[PDB]
């Protein structure tokens, strides 16, 4: 021989190698591939369509008895690059595909001098995992990735791991943070399933566990919710007989009904169960309609509508009690004329003294309903805080 | 001979095999493929464009007389992997395509030692089926998938089933739940049609039947609909002569007219027939304009506009009836001066006693219209419930 | 010879067949292709960009003198499948392309024993046709599809029809209904054009004619338009001196100005001419500003602003006419005191009797303007109906 | 020889033709391609991203000395079709690419008997040109297309034009009108640039000039702008002491503040300079806040707040001037009682005569501010018209 | 030999060249590629998904010992074009890929007569860099591009630079301005990293630094923010006892609550930290609720609700102080009748003189709260300006 290059090694291997035949001497021994993954980013989690988008890195290796030389007498060449096309490559796919992601192709593989080839490639994957929105800002997710052969049986292609499974779980090395989702754990599991007798299919399940960072939503839905409670505490200080107190409490009720609709499109509500913040917005209405349905009771109670004098059953029940429970011939002709004038004024006087008494009752009930409304907001806001400190601690 | 591998089998088959010729000995015998499907997910059901998106799995098998060896003397090899490119593959397409979905390709097939090849592949499909939105939250759909050869006639390619058709119907095995659509049944049917004499085309129709889960829409359109009825029950308790009762009933009517428009874009209305909830929102207006068009009648009836005394035809018709039907020289010079003063006061007195009487009539009609409005809402809400319990039961 | 298969026919044809050369014996005889189409669906009609999207089916056939055997002595084989790659295939494209639609490829053709090949393929096409929105819900469209060779001249490739043109026009066989567009007619036409001397290019024009179903828009723009006229008929029943009648007529005018903007994005207005419903919304404003600009005239007319007595020119012109046109020392010291008291009351009396008279005039004009406003709506709504019955009939 | 076909010409050329070598005898003579374009449609002009989308047609031709036969003795064949793959094809790209448009491929070229090949192909292109939004409805644009070789130098590939440049400018032949953009001119220009010594690169610049049709925006932003000026001319006719005049002028000011925001997303504002209609909407506010800030001055001026009598400095300045500038023991015991009654009435009389005088001043200023507001709108609307007639003329 | 062309050079090289083998004589010497980039445009910076889109140009060169001739005796040919397919091409990818951009392919390379090939290609890239929105209109970004081999180790492929790194930093030559992002610097850096022992991977990091032009957002969020402060300065000039002052201050508060929501979707808020303009909108509310919560205090203070006389503790504290701190038998029978009349009038007089005194106090507090509100806006607006002049200067 002569010394052209290392390329006469590359002629020695790929002269009679056939691309399609599965590379083994005896047809009973299965080819054993060995995979490994690393999470890189989490592009999109679509709650409505149950579709999760993920870019990962990937590598795998398998042995074969056709690409096998002796390293001596080929000028000590140990490894080698060979293009991906001219090598038998196994088909390993994800069961949970719903679409084909766009990923770069890598046109080279390694080949060691025992037959061990290696294959690095990245791949974007769009899968379909089941999500739960039972507790919306504070939620973990548990989506699956299932690597399997698509055609070959378990006496044909078998799947193990590159590294130990304890080392895969704590591999948070290149993951992109600052991106709405925090990666916790990548847990592998082997499992064999059979859809029929004498047809077994090996598979390998990776479980990813991600947790949403709740900080983005404590300003987008907590801030306008408590803000339309601090207005109604200001709103009760209007005296009820003015006329704008009814017009005040309907404007912001309109103003909050716009808020429930313009947010609900950006907050998803998928299958069984509603998110638990949706209950905590209905209670925001019941402290707002009851605030509306008591000023209707006072305006009806304090008005000038030629009404009767208030009842002494409910005068000493209210006025003299609640200041200590919580709060604190020509002569007779003109005499006929003058007395008729006084009769036209004294019934004008009588109609105003009656209207003072209901108006006196109407302020005592307004201060009394103002306190228990102030205690209903105060006892509700402390229950909201103590369910936030339990989660935040540990 | 020698013993290189099993690959000398792979050289024995694919040495003179021609890819394009249809593989049969006698040209009169038709090649019979045999298909099978399993639903996996339902990605999108677009009501407006009548387009349905679905990811399924798929397998098929056919015989041929060129790939046929004896298993003895090839070291007992029974099955084999061969790349998909070097084999005649029949063209089986869906008639209802409108676009090409993106699906992974599988580069291998099996070949048994009688000639039976097999072919597993997944495929995303976007079809065009006719949808009905006649009853929007409670609806089944009946979309079709039609597998057929695209070119060959029925004496060239014929289609049967892998499994029995009773086993295909009850195959809900890998379907993704928790996803807006519940799969009920996949029903197969064979049918032969001819577009011309001496040109018959076999086909195979799969019917899918899906049912929408109505739970997502009982919070997005039922809750604000009944909520703007519980405000108007509070709204009638304002006394009509105050002035804000007209301003109250127009604000929420504005507030509901925003609601009909911001929802109608997310609820589709396609061909013939409107959805039956659209009728049940027009009746929500007729209990809201009539609630508006009666407070206009009371405010016109109770006002100070130098009006005449109310008519005794309609005084004893109303006031004395409806409390039992439902509800319950210097002397004469000053005498000229004083009597003229009393005349200026007694007509001031007379104009207020007239205005008390209409004001008395105006409250009796307000309580009477409040009851039959309270019975119109009550008799309408029970009809809404009993049409929900009939569907929910069985 | 021996009897391997029919495949020795497939070796007899494709042994020396050259793919690129146009297949004819004498170079002067033109190759004549023959096309045919069937509409399948109409995916999208974008009015703004003048782009129309359509999925059709398609077939064509041509003769050639190289693929020509005798059916005797090849075991009577009449037709044959040959892959699409190894055959000269003519380039027939649409002139109106603006993009490339995604369509499945069909890898087989037929070949008869005279040389006639056939070629079935479906193809999605996005074209650019000119649309008119002159009458928006009731409109036909006339878009063109032009099949032509892209390179070859008319002495090289010539185009005729498969079927008679009378049979193509009435082929509504597989078209998907229930989809916003109704197909009427597919009309073919042959035409030869030359862009230069000695360079003629054959082409074939198909005209499609589609008609929009107007039912979807009689609920999305007719219903809120007439609904904000039935409120203003209720709106005039408020007495004008109350104070909310000005506040009533501005709220719904705000409420309709929101409606004109939130709809106009979903209703297109392209080149020359506005759609004729846009005129019928401006007239909806002129019956709404004039309804606003007359209650401003009454409130200015009926008010307490120390005004003068109304003019007897316009008292007998109005009050006594329009009830028949349409509607129906100590003594003198106290005498100095008492007469000064009466002078302070009689000018209080005089200022109210003046304010009764304008207030009397103000109600007669309000009933008179209420009738001719009720006749202006009534005479306008019957003109709207009779332009709907002319189109609906025939 | 024999007479198989014209195909022995196609064997004579492509037997030893090598695809990759640049086809010239002497390596010093440059290959000269010659291009030409025709605009077809303008799909999208994205102002925000500075990206312009265009579909054009394209053709080019070049000579080579390898594809060259004598037309005699090959049965007089002058031209020929050859597939695009087996020919050296130059790389001509656009410098302004930002993405790859989707365009059909044409698999054939012509070859004449001197060596001149020809090549027709259409191509969608997305470029990046700089746009100016300095005057939004009335604007021309000047975007560039630069055809150049991407690798070869100017002694390797050189670019000229097919036709004369005067004939290219006035080629508006197949352009799709009725589509928001009117094509004016396509102007070619040759230019040679060098990025380094001894490395020159030929290029060819086409300038397109397009003009927006402004008709679509005279109904989407001119009509609601002048419409909320004809309401405020009606709005001043309310008398100021009524109470709704303040509530009237705030509702439509709210109503126009919604309008500025819901439009500004559909009207772009890119780099340096704001569009000149944005100035003409700020002036629409200054005629609307000043209309608001003068009714605040009148309501403060006309009110009952136990105020003092108006000053005679400003009484004869206003009231007596502006009607000609623009507008036009028992006895004494009862005497103690009666005089005290008159004292309680005469100060009630005095407080109303003071309130008549400010109320008299308040109407004269309201008519005076109504005229100069009516002249400020009138003098502004004529300036708006005369800037529209200058552009519309020529 | 003869003289066919230069093409016998192209036959001399590519006769025995093998495409897949890495082209070096001795397998120990690494192949050294050398890259260079130029920014062209910045298409999109998506803050929410942390994805940045960029179109760049790119070139690289490497040596090999197989493509090497002597320029003498081949008619002095120095360089040459060879198609890209038939040459070993190294795999250089970006680590930060999340998708595959669409870019044109260049089918030619140069080859010099020493072995140096060259390769020009453009490529669109979508990467994933970490963004900070800590200060929203005034922000620089620091995103990375990392060119590396994907498979080969550092004794196999090594990466250096074409030009000096000082020349790459100041290369702003073809960058498209007028496009929301200004390019500052492109800084290169070499770094070697090892993921394992005996496996080192060379890489090359380019840092891009871009700065947002803040001019687009000084009209979209600064202008309506200060505009709803100039209305409330007009808003306090209404006298508080009128009745519309409460209705005025709630309409624009509704009007600004719409503004905070319709803008917050177009302004992103990603990971840790809120943008600093979000603090400067909360302070816009605290100058707006406090403006609301003081007119509630005045309306409660000035009202007719049969209240008591104001306290002389707080009369001389306020009224007599703040004008210098800041602001400036028949006889007795009628005597029984007449004195009873005077008693009915003098308590009518007394109830109005009490209501004058609170009304006098209520105006002095309104002018006093008007000044310190005018100083709170003035002292806040100057702090906003001086934080704009520090950034604008240098
Ligand atoms: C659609 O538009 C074309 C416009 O070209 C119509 O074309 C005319 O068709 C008639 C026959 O119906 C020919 O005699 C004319 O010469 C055509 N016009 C031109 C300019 O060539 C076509 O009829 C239209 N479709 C319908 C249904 O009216
Ligand atoms: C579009 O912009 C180009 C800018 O380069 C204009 O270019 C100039 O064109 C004139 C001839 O019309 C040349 O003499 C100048 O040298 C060009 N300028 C430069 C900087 O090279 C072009 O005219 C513009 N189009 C129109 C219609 O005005
Ligand atoms: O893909 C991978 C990859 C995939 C799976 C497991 C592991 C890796 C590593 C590191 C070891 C663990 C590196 N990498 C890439 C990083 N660099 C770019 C391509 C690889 C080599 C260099």
């Amino acid at each position: 021989t002569t010394q052209p290059a290392l390329l006469r090694l590359s002629d020695h291997l790929l002269a009679n190698y056939k691309k399609g035949v599965r590379p083994v001497r005896d047809w009973r021994k299965p080819t054993t591939v060995s995979i490994d993954v690393i999470m890189y980013a989490i592009l999109n989690v679509d709650e409505k369509n149950q579709v999760l988008t993920t870019y990962i890195w990937y590598r795998q290796y398998w042995t074969d008895e056709f690409l096998q030389w002796t390293p001596e007498d080929f000028d000590n060449v140990t490894k080698l690059s060979i293009p991906t096309d001219s090598i038998w490559v196994p088909d390993i796919l994800i069961n949970e595909f719903v679409d084909v992601g766009k990923s770069p192709n890598i046109p080279y593989v390694y080949v060691h001098h025992r037959g061990e080839v290696q294959n690095y490639k990245p791949l974007q994957l769009v899968t379909a995992c089941s999500l739960d929105i039972y507790n919306f800002p504070f939620d973990v997710q548990n989506c699956s990735l299932t690597f399997t052969s698509w055609l070959h049986t378990i006496q044909d292609i078998n799947i193990t791991l590159w590294r130990s499974p304890e080392e895969v779980r704590s591999d948070k090395s290149i993951f992109i943070n600052q991106g709405e989702w925090e990666l916790l754990e990548v847990f592998p599991q082997f499992k064999e399933f059979s859809i029929d007798i004498s047809n077994s299919y090996a598979e390998m399940k990776f479980y990813v566990i991600i947790r949403r960072r709740p900080l983005f939503y404590a300003v987008s839905l907590l801030l306008p919710s408590i803000f339309l409670m601090v207005v109604d505490i200001v709103g009760f200080c209007l005296p009820p007989d003015s006329g704008e107190r009814v017009s005040f409490k309907i404007t912001l009720l309109l103003g909050y009904s716009v808020f429930l609709i313009i947010v609900s499109d950006t907050l998803p509500a998928t299958a069984i169960g509603t998110p638990l913040i949706g209950v905590y917005f209905v209670v925001c209405m019941a402290l707002l309609v009851i605030s509306l349905a008591e000023t209707i009771f006072i305006v009806r109670l304090v008005h000038k509508q030629d009404l009767q004098r208030p009842v002494p059953d409910w005068l000493r029940h209210l006025v003299l009690d609640r200041i200590a429970w919580i709060l604190c011939l020509a002569v007779r002709g003109l005499l006929q004329e003058l007395s008729s004038i006084r009769h036209f004024l004294e019934k004008r006087d009588e109609m105003r003294e009656v209207a003072r008494d209901w108006l006196r009752v109407g302020y005592v009930l307004d201060r009394l309903l103002f306190r228990i409304y102030l205690l209903a907001v105060l006892a509700y806001s402390i229950t909201l805080v103590t369910l936030w400190s339990i989660w935040h601690y540990s």
